[PDB]
């Protein structure tokens, strides 16, 4: 298709010379306008996926923090990904830290970012996803597109539970499912919620807000849960990838006593020293030096709960190999972030392409036979 290799071409060129978050909010805007390209083809029957009830009509999505604000849902999705986790949000708007603060380095098709929880907050965030789901119902193209929203809690927040339910109730309507985000490394202390205690209580905080939505509701499903599903949003855990075996068995036992819906694994990382270009900056790092990591946690953590709960992966997927990679660890599946900074719009059709091609190789019958075989 010519129109995403002209993008790509201008994606390209504009890297060069432009400041990447200046490229970002650029192409964002791009998208809010609905100028990007579009992926209308049938995707693969056998390429499908789920987490539990949760029908994903392709593996691939993008993960939190692309669009954190939900001002250009519609056209990401329809560059070919089955999903989207805007956010991550927090209960009132907030500036993030110190620009510049995302920084990449080509050759090592990674990434650094301290972006602290920049977005316009809860409410106006809400107000944007609620103008989507109103677009969706008229739009062909968004049907059957799932919406997952990433929620944390301000920078001097003290109680994330009382921000995690502020945003539950004001969003929770309108999401398909909830990721609950405890692992952004540019948030002092959040880290620190992984705790198993911490982390179980705030599951169940989680959880129980969202059953009370449906509780004070006087109106049918239909009218209550206004999103993809028309059913209360699922929940998900994202974790980082810098802890020991030790707390990954914490956090492992957790999941399972508060019947987690889902795990998004993983985070950024803060143990990545190898980039020149990134040893005098703060934050998290992203892209292909973070692929082996998250594949080992996949691994790690399909095993200690007992294959149990569904994996959503994140960390350094650029390939269709790199897709199975996942897939054949325990994932159901896949987010890309890094993939879309490097390959430009055609990330979606190419890696979807990759990954039919590399099933029917391997002689895999569908996506779902191919989870957790390695
Ligand atoms: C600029 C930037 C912002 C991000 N913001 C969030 C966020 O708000 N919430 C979140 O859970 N993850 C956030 N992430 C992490 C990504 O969602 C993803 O998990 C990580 O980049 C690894 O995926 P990748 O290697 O394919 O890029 C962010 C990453 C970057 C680079
Ligand atoms: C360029 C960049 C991007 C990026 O590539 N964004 C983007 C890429 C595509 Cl292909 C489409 C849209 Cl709407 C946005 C995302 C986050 C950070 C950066 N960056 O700081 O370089
Ligand atoms: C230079 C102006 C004359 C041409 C008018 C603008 C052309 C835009 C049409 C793009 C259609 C792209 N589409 C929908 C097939 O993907
Ligand atoms: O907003 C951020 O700074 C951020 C959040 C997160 O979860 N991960 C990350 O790398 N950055």
């Amino acid at each position: 298709n010519p129109e995403f290799f002209l993008y790509d071409i201008f994606l390209k060129f504009c890297l060069k010379y432009i400041d990447g978050e200046i490229c970002h909010d650029l192409f964002l805007l791009l998208g809010k306008y609905n100028i990007l390209p579009y992926d209308t083809s049938n995707d693969s029957i056998y390429a499908c996926t789920n987490i539990k009830h949760l029908d994903f009509i392709n593996p691939f999505g993008v993960a939190a923090g692309f669009d954190k604000n939900g001002v250009c849902i519609d056209s990401i999705l329809k560059l070919g990904f089955s999903f989207i986790e805007i956010g991550t949000i927090t209960p009132r708007g907030q500036t993030g830290n110190a620009k510049p603060r995302i920084f990449r380095d080509v050759e090592s098709r990674s990434i650094i970012n301290s972006c602290g929880f920049n977005n316009m907050g809860c409410d106006k965030v809400t107000e944007n996803l609620i103008l989507f789901r109103k677009r969706q119902e008229e739009d062909k193209l968004l049907s059957k597109h799932i919406v997952g929203v990433s929620i944390g809690k301000n920078k001097d927040t003290v109680n994330i539970v009382d921000d995690l339910k502020y945003c539950i109730n004001k969003i929770g309507r309108y999401a398909d499912y909830i990721a609950i985000n405890v692992s952004s490394p540019n948030t002092p202390g959040l880290r620190d919620n992984q705790e198993a205690g911490k982390l179980k209580n705030i599951i169940l905080s989680v959880k129980e807000e969202i059953d009370n939505l449906e509780k004070n509701n006087i109106m049918n499903d239909e009218f209550l849960w206004f999103n993809t599903t028309k059913k209360k949003p699922l929940v998900f855990v994202k974790l980082a990838p810098d802890l020991n075996q030790e707390q990954k068995k914490e956090i492992a036992d957790v999941l399972l006593e508060t019947n987690i819906d889902g795990m998004i694994i993983s985070n950024t990382t803060t143990q990545i020293n190898d980039i020149k270009s990134f040893e005098n900056k703060k934050g998290g790092v992203s892209g292909a030096k973070l692929k082996d990591i998250s594949t080992k946690f996949i691994c790690e953590m399909y095993n200690y709960t007992n294959k149990q709960i569904p994996i959503i992966a994140s960390g350094g997927i650029f390939s269709g190999l790199d897709a199975l990679e996942k897939i054949e660890a325990g994932a159901s599946v896949c987010q890309l972030y890094s993939c879309l900074v490097f390959n430009g719009m055609k990330s979606a059709v190419q890696i979807k392409r990759e990954l039919n091609h590399l099933l029917y190789q391997r002689g895999y019958y569908n996506l779902k036979e191919a989870i957790g075989r390695k």
